[PDB]
């Protein structure tokens, strides 16, 4: 019976499991509800706070992962599965985790949030790549992550209508924010100094949480990595949610012959379905064949959203931010086998040059004809046009670019021109474990375990270098926690890395060798995304 | 005759020519200077095809340079040698059919291989007498023929009412024609050999090598080419039949001429020649560079379609070809009529004097096609530098203008079965007058080719010398075989031909032949294959 693991909350008391780190315990306290299940007439409904409970609830294990689809593309391989539900599906499934040090901390400790990716449609802050232990022992780090509901439970939106106005997914991370702020001194962690993170679509809401005014007094600091509210995947319009949204009514049969009158008839019709029936035709209602697109994303609602992200960008106003955004050497890669002729895990995709300009269109799902060309011509290397390596990852670029590192390098040029701090990153170092062939090369995702300090687990097989790299992470993140800077104030001569600015555009290499500054982040390329492309169309 | 100097007499098909001994650096070559191929095209033959020079009688003089085609005179800078040096230096004439013929002296027994220099001046000013052009020393040093030719400029040689009989157009060309078919028949009493004829030519001149080789009368004419900075294909070189007709009949406005093409040509006709030279800038569409009023016209008869149709389907079997560019095709022009751009100092620009520079460069280019040239040669590491501006001021007028031109005839003609060897030629005179910033402008490797360095009188360098030598070695190799490479010396680097997979092409410089692969791929990619798509929307 440890005090150490046995907390009072706003809800009432919780018992924590000592967990074991590398190099000393960890108290965890896994699968804390902080809102009502979110089931029966509360499907697509914005999540209430949990009520409060008897005695003392047992938060020693992860809870359920929120209803979402499986992948199956590739079953029982490591690659795909690691990010596949490790816990039994279910819509009940509002709960947080908190990793604190071993005991609970002296003094108020900066907190880090994490935020989970998959594309909004799926993801589970349970995964083993998210695992807290690390940080709270390494660094002394307040780590906490929460569940948000994910494809249509969280993110189907009938825009007006009271009974599904949109965006729940990201009220349910709001939510677990509020959580924090209200509890989390319980735990030691300071409310004063909350820094989120997340990567992919983690981190495309983390970038909500910047531009949504009533999320702004709930952290003070954010991390995106590989991921942007801006661009062209992460949102869609009301007019296209509500096209989606009755749609997949019609595709289960909803309403039976009206069909439609109004939202309330819909959506009451909605709710009655199991579960697993939406998520079977979740994926027909996108309207082209396409990559890195996704059915049921934050809409922009004129409420949560009150702009376009883009137009919020443009105008808002940064100037008590620090912004920590970065990508990965191929954010394009992994997509490709999803749905690119010619692209396989198993050989080495040595794609042609008709499988080259069909791959665009899909790609680049909304591009018309000439669009489509001017994206052809800019990435064909024409010293050698045919050469199917030079092909095959120009493949990769066009869709890391168009819908990652541009969008990155856009939202980095707007916040730092309004006043935020931005600290700006590419990671290069491809893991020595990686189960996914060389030619995909560091795919997004994975900088996450080395950021979350795995490879200090001595078990999992990481090269030795890979231990130092990781520990190297973990200190730049946590720092930006701690202060808002990710540079070591003990330290000196091996680089400094400086903010990043519209007008020197320095980032950082981060890999094996030390920091490396470079300028300018695809800057030709992203001028062509950024500026040009739009104004073709 | 009887006291006089027995190389010197000649008969040709026309009558008897006295030419002059003229030393050389190494010995006496034979020039024959003014020998008249056509009746003067005066009085009622203005605008009309060249007839053949009738017969004359007793021996005709051929020891000066003749008349210069009445043109437009450059004073933009007085006394500069920069702009003198292509000016007149005879006088002005309507009556200005003449052409020059260089040979060894003594003549050389057997026949040997005729070059035929076709000059540059943008199709409004040029003459075969200017100092660069001087024949003597390819003549002495390398034992060839040479022979070049004034033609029509301007109005008088390029003036159309297409259809209309007495100004059909391409009169210039025809006049270069005349000269050609003279080569043919009267080259052998030079010791010519009218089997082994090689156009060489320089900016207009060498497009108009373009067009004979596009132009089935004029190709039993010759054998080999040569084009410097120039070709048939591009936005320059000629004009479509509508707006030939549209330019004709506003300069006649212009002067004072009002159905009938014939009562229009008739006024025309009794204008005099300053008239037509004063007016002739008037006439096009926009404020432009690189840009002239009279070109070659695409009349369906000369030119059976435009050249880029005829190159794309053209048969080029029996063709070697040899083609290339100086390092900065682009900056020439720029100090007339890009306004922030000067001689005088280093033409540092703005931002803004570059997007209005890009208008001028770029006439013909819609808001969009614009915007496109701008945000490609906008470096967005350093996107208001001024040095970067001036420079990529520069190259957008090379590379629209000739350097992707020539690229695109590289191509076509390797993928037709031509041999095609290509050049970029990056020395710089010593004695260059242009400032600095304009690196190697059009126009001042002519003097290299053609050995000017070899007269110890001119100041040139050792290494010029030199270098001066090796060109007039690669041309004459190149007339002589085909083949600029020395058939012995496989010692010195090889030049390779240039193909569409390897598209490998060489310096020329102070140092010995390097091999560089692609000419200016991607960015000709941009002009040659996107902006054609951005002019269909």
């Amino acid at each position: 019976e440890d005090p150490q693991l046995l907390v009072r909350v706003r809800g009432g008391q919780l018992r924590g499991i000592r967990l074991k780190a590398p190099g000393g315990p960890v108290s965890a306290f896994l699968g804390i509800p902080f809102a009502e299940p979110p089931v029966g007439s509360r499907r697509f409904m914005p999540p209430e706070p949990k009520r409060p409970w008897s005695g003392v609830l047992d938060a020693t294990t992860f809870q359920n992962v929120c209803y979402q689809y499986v992948d199956t593309l590739y079953p029982g391989f490591e690659g795909t599965e690691m990010w596949n539900p490790n816990r039994e599906l279910s819509e009940d499934c509002l709960y947080l985790n908190v990793w604190t040090p071993y005991p609970r901390p002296a003094s108020p400790t900066p907190v880090l949030i994490w935020i989970y990716g998959g594309g909004f449609y799926s993801g589970a802050a349970s995964l083993d790549v998210y695992d807290g232990r690390f940080l709270a022992q390494v660094e002394g780090a307040v780590l906490v992550s929460m569940n948000y509901r994910v494809g249509t439970f969280g993110f189907l939106a009938l825009p007006g209508s009271r009974e599904a106005p949109g965006n729940v997914g990201l009220l349910d991370q709001r939510l677990a924010l509020q959580w924090v702020q209200e509890n989390i001194a319980a735990f030691g962690g300071d409310p004063m100094s909350v820094t989120l993170f997340g990567e992919s679509a983690g981190a495309a809401s983390v970038g909500m949480h910047i531009l949504s005014l009533p999320s702004r007094s709930l952290f003070h600091r954010a991390v995106l990595q590989s991921g942007t509210p801006n661009g062209p995947w992460a949102t869609v319009s009301a007019g296209e949610a509500r096209r989606r949204a009755t749609l997949l009514a019609r595709l289960v049969g909803c309403p039976p012959g009206g069909a439609g009158g109004n939202d309330t008839e819909l959506i009451a019709c909605l709710r009655t379905r199991p579960a697993q029936d939406l998520v079977d035709h979740e994926w027909h209602v996108l309207p082209q064949e396409s990559i890195f697109r996704f059915s049921f994303v934050p809409v922009v609602d004129g409420d949560f959203l009150s702009d376009t992200p883009e137009a919020l960008i443009n105008t808002g106003d940064f100037q008590d931010l620090q912004v920590l955004v970065g990508v990965v050497k191929d954010e394009g890669s992994y997509f490709l086998v999803y749905g690119v002729p010619g692209f396989s895990k198993d050989n080495e995709s040595l794609i042609s040059r008709a499988q080259f300009l069909a791959g665009v269109r899909i790609g680049v799902p909304q591009a018309s004809d000439l669009a489509a060309e001017a994206v052809v011509l800019h990435y064909t290397d024409w010293l050698h046009p045919e050469d199917p390596t030079h092909l095959r990852d120009a493949m990769s670029a066009v869709v890391g670019d168009h819908n990652v590192v541009c969008p990155v390098a856009q939202l980095a040029g707007r916040l730092a021109a309004q006043g935020a701090r931005v600290y700006a990153y590419i990671f290069e170092h491809r893991a020595s474990t990686l189960t996914w062939p060389l030619w995909m090369g560091v795919p997004h995702g994975y900088e996450i375990e080395f950021i979350f300090g795995l490879p200090l687990d001595p078990s999992l097989n990481y090269t030795t270098e890979e231990r130092i790299f990781a520990q190297r992470l973990m200190k730049y993140w946590t720092n930006f926690a701690r202060t808002g800077d990710p540079n070591d104030p003990r330290d000196s001569k091996s680089p400094q890395w400086p903010p990043y600015t519209t007008a020197a555009q320095q980032y950082v290499s981060l890999n094996l060798k030390p920091l490396e500054v470079r300028r300018g982040l695809r800057a030709q390329t992203c001028a062509f995304w950024n500026r040009f492309l739009p104004k073709l169309l």
